[PDB]
């Protein structure tokens, strides 16, 4: 499991930002899933849709190899809610 | 030679305290900081009070892009008080 730091900021309001962190990019994935399952019996378009709304989303994944966070965008944690629904 | 950073912070208990800030240099990530410091005291202060200040947030922490590599350092709140220390005394 990879320490994951999710950045989230929901309008464009620059003080819409807020982040939280995760034992595993899994629990970040879920954590990710469950605030668009609030916001809506789903298809993965709309999954899509909703981090597409977002003005901002993306997660700082710890790597054991260097000891350092690896930058992850929207379009990677759009493949992986492809990945988790196929 | 600047380099990409996060400020990730939460300012007391309540977790809907937490936010980031993106910033072109670990100057300017320091600098807010040191404008929240001001701005918690609103200019005359002593080093102590810049620490008690940083331990006093429930969390502080950077993520500073690193060019040797591509990826993020994390740098804990040690780390930062002695960045403020260096900044504001002048490298």
């Amino acid at each position: 499991s990879s320490h994951t730091v999710l950045l989230i900021q929901t309008s464009p309001r620059l003080d819409s930002r807020t982040w939280g962190d995760y034992e595993s990019v899994t629990d970040a994935l879920d954590a990710l899933c469950k605030m668009f399952e609030d916001f809506l019996t789903y298809d993965v378009s709309q999954v899509y849709e909703f981090l597409d709304k977002l003005s901002d989303v993306s997660m700082m994944i710890f790597n054991r190899e260097t000891g350092q966070y690896i930058g992850r965008t929207r379009a990677w944690i759009k493949q992986q809610v492809y990945e988790m629904m196929r």
